[PDB]
């Protein structure tokens, strides 16, 4: 019995790579063995031992997603660049995963800063919260998905508490005012994601419907703080799950290490069978990447874009979307990046939970990344793609009011309809009709406070 990269070449016969492939293989023959001696449905056990044998003892060929020469070319990026991770916190552990967008093979993936020195698989085995970069998938590409939003609409940033009466908070800040929904993303402001998805509870949306069609388990859906990230752990591999779902339109094809495992005579008896779904539709994920495309842009909670027009200027001008996350108290930190073909997902931490420095996600993880993805393309040149996203023919654009993020019109405020105009803006929805006309409670979430503030400046104009 042996593993081999996705070219043929040797891995191993029966160091993540070897025991992350094993472990896979492992657990197709255990699945299946749940069938072969007939057999049906703690014991259990018997049949996770049974597998093992049976992998061990048989003549099997066992043949991986994983691309030689990419996987190598990260392995030396940590060796060569893991020191700009170090920040004066300790030891900073690592984790990543490339993952074809159009398969959901992974090809290559970081377990951690040094094997021989810690053992602990950070690509697979160890679960963070994810932080902001839930709200992509769980608050604001669910409510685009049950046209409840478009990429203009305006959200709620003034100050409001949860059900306790603590404030919600953003590092140090309780809030602001009316924003749309690129400033909210660009920032990743709170207390908006809150009201997203509070807003979707109060319209009876199936949010964990669309959680567990990406291989996501959460115990809890009825929790606040949930779109960000609050009452969820997840590995990085399956995190860059949740992320090539987006990247790929909207369809997500599950995640494997593994394509084929072969007799040792030459029958093929394990292939990875492709079951696609259509997650968010094509509206949707098309509206989310060109809004991640921005968050990467404006350059407001990473650095990644210029790290890399220095490193490698002619890549840095690939079409990159991605999204950031901080654990409240600096002690995770996440960077995921699509272009079109690929995915890369990212964490920073300690094994033992404890704060990284301030500027560990912004500066220093973004500075990591743009080291590997720079090693991943000088191994295989034309890997990133030189592809675009672009918005798909269902998207409806609407022209709505810069202000309101509804169409212009007429509006009771206060008792008195007035006539509301100004400079407008194209709004991408995925729904039939577009963005409704402008009423008085305009934005996502707010108190009539907030709205009688709001309203007495858009009137002054
Ligand atoms: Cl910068």
């Amino acid at each position: 019995s042996e593993i081999t990269y996705s070219d043929g070449t040797v891995i191993a016969s029966i160091d993540y790579l070897y025991f992350t492939t094993l472990a896979e293989a492992q657990e197709r023959m255990y699945d299946y063995l749940a069938q072969r001696d007939n057999v049906s449905a703690a014991t259990q056990k018997f049949y996770r031992d049974l597998a093992a044998k049976e992998i061990e003892n048989g003549g099997y060929k066992i043949t991986t997603t994983i691309d030689q020469k990419i996987h190598s070319a990260m392995q030396s990026a940590v060796a060569d660049y893991g020191y700009l991770l170090d920040d004066g916190t300790g030891r900073v552990e690592v984790g990543n995963v490339l993952m074809d967008n159009q398969t959901g093979a992974i090809l290559g993936f970081v377990g951690g800063r040094n094997y021989q020195e810690n053992q602990n698989n950070h690509a697979f085995d160890t679960k963070r919260s994810p932080a902001s970069t839930t709200k992509p998938l769980l608050a604001y590409g669910i409510a685009i998905d049950q046209g409840l939003m478009g990429s203009e609409t305006i959200l709620s940033n003034y100050p409001t508490n949860f059900a306790n009466g603590n404030p919600i908070m953003y590092a140090n800040s309780k809030g602001t005012g009316m924003m749309t929904l690129g400033e909210a993303l660009n920032y990743s402001w709170n207390i908006p994601a809150y009201w997203t998805y509070r807003m979707l509870r109060e319209n009876g949306v199936d949010v964990k419907g669309y959680m567990e069609k990406m291989g996501y388990e959460i115990p809890e859906y009825g929790i606040e703080s949930l779109p960000m990230g609050g009452g969820i752990e997840v590995t990085v591999a399956q995190h860059t799950n949740g992320y090539q779902t987006l990247a790929n339109n909207g369809v997500y094809h599950q995640k494997h290490v593994i394509s084929k495992i072969e007799a040792a005579d030459g029958r093929v008896v394990y292939e990875y069978q492709d079951k696609p779904v259509q997650v968010y539709s094509k509206a949707t994920a098309t509206i989310m990447q060109g809004l991640l495309r921005e968050v990467l842009s404006s350059r407001v909670t990473t650095t990644f874009k210029s790290n890399l027009t220095s490193l490698n200027p002619t890549l840095a001008n690939a079409d990159w979307i991605g999204k950031t996350g901080t654990t409240n108290q600096d002690e995770n930190m996440w960077l995921m990046l699509s272009t079109p073909r690929l995915t890369l997902g990212g964490w920073i931490g300690h094994d033992d939970n404890h704060s990284l420095s301030q500027q560990a996600g912004y500066s220093n993880n973004s500075n990591y990344m743009a080291h590997l993805v720079n090693a991943i393309q000088q191994a295989s040149p034309s890997i990133w793609g030189n592809e675009r996203f672009a918005l798909d023919p269902s998207v409806v654009k609407s022209e709505v009011l810069k202000s309101t993020g509804q169409k212009p019109g007429k509006v009771s405020v206060e008792g008195k309809e007035v006539e509301v105009t100004g400079s407008t803006v194209t709004s991408y929805w995925a729904n039939k009709s577009g963005a409704p006309a402008t009423s008085y409670r305009f934005a996502i979430g707010g108190s009539d406070a907030d709205y009688q503030n709001a309203w007495s400046s858009i009137v002054g104009s």
